[PDB]
């Protein structure tokens, strides 16, 4: 019953050329995301923003992991060192480095992403799955 130390609250696909916000509420029904997808125009630059809270004590070596799949096969594993933070009221926002969506007919279509937010103790702070669809246009 003790309040949880880490609460992961949001994922945002940050892309200033997108026509509207691309956001997941990670305190909600995570299974529903598997039936949804964000559309990104091919070749565009974007970042991922993970929003989280630390409530009671220092967290060491937070890490964000994304495994990307296409048609059921894992095509990439990337880890990000999110860092170490004390408790505070205000949200923390971590951003991945800018990347470019792939482009071309071969690369277009849907991708599924398995995300995990962890730390030096390998605690599963939250794991979730979401989808991206790469299209010629928005």
């Amino acid at each position: 019953a003790m309040v949880p130390n880490v609460v992961v609250t949001g994922l945002t696909l940050v892309c200033s050329s997108a026509p509207g916000p691309l956001e997941l509420d990670l305190t909600g029904d995570l299974e529903s995301f598997k039936k949804q997808s964000f559309v990104l125009k091919e070749g565009v630059e974007y970042r991922i923003k993970i929003s989280f809270r630390v409530n009671r004590e220092i967290v060491s070596g937070m890490k964000y992991i994304q495994h990307t799949y296409r048609k059921g096969v894992k095509i990439d594993k990337t880890d990000y060192m999110v860092g170490s933070y004390g408790p505070r009221a205000a949200a923390y926002e971590f951003l991945t480095p800018v990347e470019e969506a792939p482009k071309g007919m071969l690369a277009r279509g849907s991708y599924s992403i398995k995300s995990r937010f962890t730390d030096d103790d390998k605690t599963d702070h939250l794991s979730w799955e979401w989808n991206l669809t790469i299209k010629k246009d928005w």
